[PDB]
């Protein structure tokens, strides 16, 4: 069996009109965070196999400290809006998996000033309707499709990949597999 409904890919009860072909949902703030964007590549490698038609979708998660962790969902907008992201996401990824420096909004506010976007220009971006159109759909993306164990996925809004106990000893097939489940999602209709 090569996913059967639960296995890879539970069915959400609450679907989302208009969602993402491929909602992600990761955090600056997990062990798989780092190792999805930074290693396995498993990230930039179902690019590769997008055709256009699959909306893929990164979005931050705000359950994950309940302070800062809101603030740095906060973080996934005003830097996205400044396209500073790549830039200040070195220094807060490897911030929140080798030091635990950062969970103080203040702190995320250290790195995105590191990156040369002094409070000023962040906190006018945030002020801003293009970052603050992206914090509304942020805080929206997890509160349509409720978000409930990062990393996870949504594909357009109805199917949830799962991640959920996948850690055994073959990084291998988990990217295949996975690459095999969004490829096949992209044909979801």
């Amino acid at each position: 069996a090569q996913y059967e409904d639960g296995k890879q890919y539970t069915t959400l009860e609450k679907p989302v009109a208009g969602a993402p072909q491929v909602l992600e949902f990761f955090s600056f703030f997990c062990p798989h965070c780092y190792q999805f964007e930074e290693v396995l590549h498993i990230s930039d490698n179902v690019k590769k196999k997008l055709p256009e038609g699959v909306k893929m979708t990164k979005y931050h998660v705000n359950f994950m400290g309940g302070d800062l962790g809101k603030d740095l969902t906060q973080a996934w907008a005003v830097a996205m809006a400044l396209g500073v992201e790549d830039k200040v996401t070195v220094p807060l990824f490897e911030g929140v998996q080798k030091t635990q420096t950062i969970r103080s909004a203040s702190d995320i506010r250290d790195v995105f000033i590191n990156a040369g976007i002094k409070g000023e220009e962040y906190d006018a971006a945030w002020n801003s309707f293009v970052v603050k159109s992206l914090v509304a759909q942020q805080e929206k993306a997890a509160a349509d499709v409720q978000l409930r164990g990062v990393p996870a996925m949504f594909v357009n809004g109805k199917y949830q990949l799962n991640p959920q106990g996948m850690d055994t000893s073959n990084m291998d097939v988990f990217v295949q597999q996975y690459a095999d489940t969004v490829k096949y999602l992209s044909e979801k209709k």
